[PDB]
């Protein structure tokens, strides 16, 4: 019986409208003893339930049980810890997993736009770069938009630990060289705990 | 037990100056169940001690008998399959792990250097950027230099899969806004299998 804890997505805890959740997954719950008991703790409190919500399923030759705990944006942002306790009769002792945002003071991310290299504008498509550095924790979200709509041909590198101990990454948007020249303006939106309304934005054009 | 094979460092297979090596790491070997044996096979051949060399342990309460094999840059680059065959008493059966380089037509990388952003010109330090895309496989080594001398304060994002099945990454050198003001010239070095002479170098400056 294995147990994996999953944290909410970066955007979920940054937007009051979204719904952030902590998910507890248990794989390899034998066919014989499919009983699984979940106990949830938020800073060690709640052996007595909470929102909670399990379901039940069947796979290869084992069982999979998922429990979902909705969390409060500020509880997560305030570093609270979430414990999932999985008890199974076919287990020597209960298995406990715990997760939260990384410990450390939140640093504001610096977002810069970077136009393509002269030596690339000789190809049908160029690269519009968006540098995001000095942020912490690593939880973060990046997106691109040219006009009132998303650009879907871009990639973001995963965050990287700088010498600072803060985090940095690069998102690369790929545009038809023809567009970038038509004077079009693009922008990457970065969402982080340390940004004003959990959001800043930077423009990039050909002027 | 628990075996894990590791491929050589990209930079090692691209320059004969260095020696590539397939490192076989076995964890959690018991005190009462030591005596760890090895066996390396390159494309089937070699069942008897090849040119290996393993030793050293001690951990959290376990072992870890790490074996090491010397690789031939050509052998690896051509895709020969390296097979580590561990054998232990406290192990139900003979575990195994193989590995060869990522298969597929290699693709030379494009290297572009970028100036720091106008907006970043407000800090006591700036960011010299190096973009690298269109390369396959992902094994790649990126370094920075200034008039012959090495740069230490730089970080490189790992290889990321782009839409076309090729990879790209970014390297970032942190330098004093002054050095960039003085007009110094920095260079981005890229080592890859598909580059002529396994090496290309791009420059940037004010
Ligand atoms: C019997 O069947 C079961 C189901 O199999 C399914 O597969 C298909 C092919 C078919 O066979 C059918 O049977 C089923 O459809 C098998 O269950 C599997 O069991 C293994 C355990 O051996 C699980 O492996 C773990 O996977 C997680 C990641 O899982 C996420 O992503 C998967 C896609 O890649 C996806 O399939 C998963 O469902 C899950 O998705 C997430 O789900 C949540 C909830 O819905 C969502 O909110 C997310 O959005 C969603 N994400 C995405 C993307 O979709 C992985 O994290 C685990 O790795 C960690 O742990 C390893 C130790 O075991 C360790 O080696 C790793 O390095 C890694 O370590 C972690 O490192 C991080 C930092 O990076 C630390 O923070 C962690 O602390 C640390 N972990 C710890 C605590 O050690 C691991 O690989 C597998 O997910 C599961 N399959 C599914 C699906 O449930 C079963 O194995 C099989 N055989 C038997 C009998 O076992
Ligand atoms: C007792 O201590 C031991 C060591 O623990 C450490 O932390 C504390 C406990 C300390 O007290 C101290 O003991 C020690 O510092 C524990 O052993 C540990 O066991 C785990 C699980 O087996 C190991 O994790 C695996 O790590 C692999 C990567 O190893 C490299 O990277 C790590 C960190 O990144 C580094 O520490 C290692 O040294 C190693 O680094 C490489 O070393 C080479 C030689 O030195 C060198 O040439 C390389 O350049 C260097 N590279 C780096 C990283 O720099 C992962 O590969 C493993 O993941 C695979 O396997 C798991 C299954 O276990 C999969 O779930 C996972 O997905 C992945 O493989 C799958 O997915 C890939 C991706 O798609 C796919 O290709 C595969 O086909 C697929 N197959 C598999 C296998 O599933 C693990 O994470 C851990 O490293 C090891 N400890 C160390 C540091 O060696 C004991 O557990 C502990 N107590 C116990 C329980 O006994």
């Amino acid at each position: 019986p294995s147990v994996f804890l999953f944290p909410p997505k970066p955007k979920d805890t940054l937007m009051i409208s979204r719904t952030p959740e902590v998910t507890c997954v248990v794989v390899d719950v034998s066919h014989e003893d499919p009983q699984v008991k979940f106990n949830w703790y938020v800073d060690g409190v709640q052996v007595h339930n909470a929102k909670t919500k399990p379901r039940e399923q069947q796979y290869n030759s084992t069982y999979r049980v998922v429990s979902v705990l909705t969390v409060l944006h500020q509880n997560w942002l305030d570093g609270k810890e979430y414990k999932c306790k999985v008890s199974n009769k076919a287990l020597p002792a209960p298995i406990e997993k715990t997760i939260s945002k990384a410990k450390g003071q939140p640093r504001e991310p610096q977002v810069y736009t970077l136009p393509p290299s002269r030596e690339e504008m000789t190809k049908n498509q160029v690269s519009l770069t968006c540098l995001v550095k000095g942020f912490y924790p690593s939880d973060i979200a990046v997106e691109w938009e040219s006009n009132g709509q998303p650009e879907n041909n871009y990639k973001t590198t995963p965050p990287v630990l700088d010498s600072d101990g803060s985090f940095f990454l690069y998102s690369k948007l790929t545009v038809d060289k023809s567009r970038w020249q038509q004077g079009n303006v693009f922008s990457c939106s970065v969402m982080h705990e340390a940004l004003h309304n959990h959001y800043t934005q930077k423009s990039l054009s050909l002027s």
